[PDB]
């Protein structure tokens, strides 16, 4: 997260970080025993590890869980992100608590303009690398898709939506991918992509959760 501030320990309970001998992606916990993520942040051997604030020291709160299975959409595409969703399931279920818990999937998608918290363990330079110990915090709200469209032509589907400053200096980035863009206390959006990170009319793209509904619950009712 770039431009964004320390969260604060466990004050994003539903935030998870996705871990190979290393950090590489954030995700969201929606039940004890599932986590949404991106597509492009498959691989195997993943620890998912939840309570977290310090990635680098355990402080107590953390629960370490492998994870079961990966359930990456079959329409994903890595060529152009399009459908960039992934479920994972914990080989066991976690304890859930004030600290660790769930965040609801939203019953509406959500309309520009509308303030959201997007949270993460990725790059803090625009320019550079800085990957930070703790969680961060940026509130960034969801932009016309007109202004989505102008910033990259050709390359929004239906299943996504910007979000951001066309300013620049405020933006998720490379490690965040995964993670939440919680509005209204709803799961709203997945970090997914952008042009670089923080960059002046090229605000970051998110997976637009309220079009997979029914997929996430059909896919959980049956593995
Ligand atoms: N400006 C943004 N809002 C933004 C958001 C998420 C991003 N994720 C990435 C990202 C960038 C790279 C390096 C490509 N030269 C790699 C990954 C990546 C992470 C984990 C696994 C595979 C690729 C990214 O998610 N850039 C990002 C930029
Ligand atoms: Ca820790």
């Amino acid at each position: 997260i770039v431009g964004g501030y320390t969260c604060g320990a466990n004050t994003v309970p539903y935030q998870v970080s996705l871990n190979s001998g290393y950090h590489f992606c954030g995700g969201s916990l929606i039940n004890s025993q599932w986590v949404v993520s991106a597509a492009h942040c498959y691989k195997s051997g993943i620890q998912v590890r939840l309570g977290e604030d310090n990635i680098n020291v355990v402080e107590g709160n953390e629960q370490f869980i492998s994870a079961s299975k990966s359930i990456v959409h079959p329409s994903y595409n890595s060529n152009t992100l399009n459908n960039d969703i992934m479920l994972i399931k914990l080989k066991s279920a976690a304890s859930l608590n004030s600290r660790v818990a769930s965040i609801s999937l939203p019953t509406s998608c959500a309309s520009a303009g509308t303030q959201c918290l997007i949270s993460g363990w990725g790059n803090t330079k625009s320019s550079g690398t800085s990957y930070p110990d703790v969680l961060k915090c940026l509130k960034a709200p969801i932009l016309s898709d007109s202004s989505c469209k102008s910033a990259y032509p050709g390359q929004i589907t239906s299943n996504m939506f910007c979000a951001g400053y066309l300013e620049g200096g405020k933006d998720s980035c490379q490690g965040d991918s995964g993670g939440p863009v919680v509005c209204s206390g709803k799961l709203q959006g997945i970090v997914s992509w952008g042009s670089g990170c923080a960059q002046k009319n090229k605000p970051g793209v998110y997976t637009k959760v309220c079009n997979y509904v029914s997929w996430i619950k059909q896919t959980i009712a049956s593995n």
